[PDB]
């Protein structure tokens, strides 16, 4: 499959990416937490071309340390590694010197995924599989996402969707979906909770509830409640019911991801083609 020659959150930062904040005006903030926040910005004479363009730049707000401060330069410096990928928000340049962390990236014109379908309560299966390119690639790096989930699907132009993750950006601490436990719980493999074990097959697991999320963004299993029931639950094999919009082979795919064994759950790299042959019959 692939094999890693480095690990880039043990790497230094590559000063190539660089970029001079003086030609770069803040536009409105995009989103925010209590530890930093995203903001639409516009970045003159960009790339190996003296071409303008609109971006995004992540960055601490006041309230940072040691902690967070680090957690920005550790995705500054994984990204850096990855380069480039249709079907992933990518990279563009950093600001690292002379000022806080400045991170800028492509601008996805439509936001995040949740809240375009929530805003509309084949068109499925593209994001499907687009969303599938992009996690097959960080695979192929063997880096691990630990939040995958629809909240951190973004669509630029033309409704590509690519994976993100906001991170310091989103206000977890007030998100009813991240739970205090000493994390997005019903978004986990059993591995990943009961066992704090972290895999590509974990990330499986949590897109076959990205896919649920043909539910046209419905909240996880709707209606029950995060508590000692619920892992219970979870550990004995139960599987949320299919979806109104979804195709019985999409299904097939979320039961697949939602396999207990992490190594019956399929890859990255199945389930692209197995969405490729899907898309002609569609
Ligand atoms: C594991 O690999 C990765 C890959 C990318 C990332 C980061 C890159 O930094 C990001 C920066 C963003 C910010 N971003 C880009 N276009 C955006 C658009 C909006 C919006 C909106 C509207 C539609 C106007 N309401 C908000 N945030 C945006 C989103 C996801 C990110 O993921 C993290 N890990």
């Amino acid at each position: 499959n692939s094999y890693t020659f480095i690990d880039p959150t043990q790497l230094p930062y590559n000063e190539k990416w660089e970029f001079p904040r003086n030609n770069l005006q803040f536009g409105k903030t995009l989103g925010a937490g209590a530890f930093g926040k995203v903001v639409e910005a516009t970045a003159f004479g960009l790339g190996k071309e003296d071409a303008v363009l609109k971006v995004a730049v992540k960055m601490l707000k006041s309230t940072a340390h040691a902690d967070e401060k680090e957690a920005l330069m550790s995705e500054l410096k994984i990204m850096s590694h990855l380069g480039q990928h249709e079907n992933i928000v990518n990279l563009l340049g950093a600001c690292t010197h002379g000022g806080p962390v400045l991170v800028i990236t492509e601008y996805c014109c439509y936001g995040d995924l949740l809240n375009f379908l929530r805003r509309k309560s084949r068109d499925l299966l593209h994001f499907s599989s687009q969303v599938a390119q992009g996690m097959a690639f960080l695979a192929s790096k063997n880096c691990i996402h630990r939040d995958v989930a629809a909240r951190n699907v973004l669509l630029t132009n033309g409704h590509v969707a690519k994976i993100g993750d906001f991170g310091l950006a989103r206000d977890i601490m007030n998100d009813s979906n991240y739970i205090v436990k000493g994390l997005p719980v019903k978004w986990m493999a059993p591995e990943s909770i009961f066992d704090c074990v972290y895999t590509v097959q974990s990330d499986v697991w949590s897109y076959g509830i990205l896919l649920w999320e043909f539910s046209l963004g419905l909240n996880p299993y709707p209606g029950i409640l995060v508590n000692s029931k619920f892992y219970k639950l979870v550990k004995d094999g139960y599987q949320m019911a299919q979806p109104a919009f979804a195709p019985k082979n999409i299904y097939s795919i979320m039961q697949a991801c939602w396999a207990l064994e992490p190594t019956h759950r399929p890859t990255f790299q199945q389930i692209c083609s197995f969405l490729q042959e899907q898309a002609q019959e569609d």
